[PDB]
């Protein structure tokens, strides 16, 4: 419910502190037992190479997991996001 | 079941014909009513820019949707995939 909205809000807040992150585009999260499994897609500069985005996602993984200990699993991949962009969703 | 495996097999086969696609890494698919909604993540060259991967995903969207008319919705985003890579899943 709102506790899932709350943790997702914290996921988003934490991921948006990591350099290279241009907002969270998608996020799904559920409990399996006591733990949380999340799946996220972040926005990054289109002109970044895929390798660069990948490692931005790796940092987002480390920051978000360290910040929120309930998460057992967090998958992070990326999509293109220009600065003044409204062609993709955000939080 | 295997009909969902069958359509996913066709999704994969079709998406792997599109240039820039280095295999399908993830795929989830379900019916909502009579139609199929799929979500996919493909592998692309790490050295490609994100904009380039994005448009590879756009082409994969057009090819897979045109090939399989049951799909009402297909979301495609990308991840890094080197040539001799075994650090990510495949089909």
């Amino acid at each position: 419910g709102s506790h899932m909205e709350a943790v997702q809000n914290r996921i988003v807040e934490a991921a948006e502190r990591v350099p290279g992150v241009r907002g969270v585009i998608h996020l799904r999260a559920r409990y399996v037992g006591q733990d949380i499994w999340a799946d996220m897609i972040i926005g990054v500069d289109p002109e970044n190479t895929v390798e660069q985005a990948e490692e931005i996602c790796e940092a987002v993984q480390a920051a978000v997991c360290g910040k929120i200990r309930r998460i057992e699993s967090l998958h992070v991949s990326a999509e293109a996001r220009e600065i003044g962009d409204t062609t993709k969703p955000s939080f």
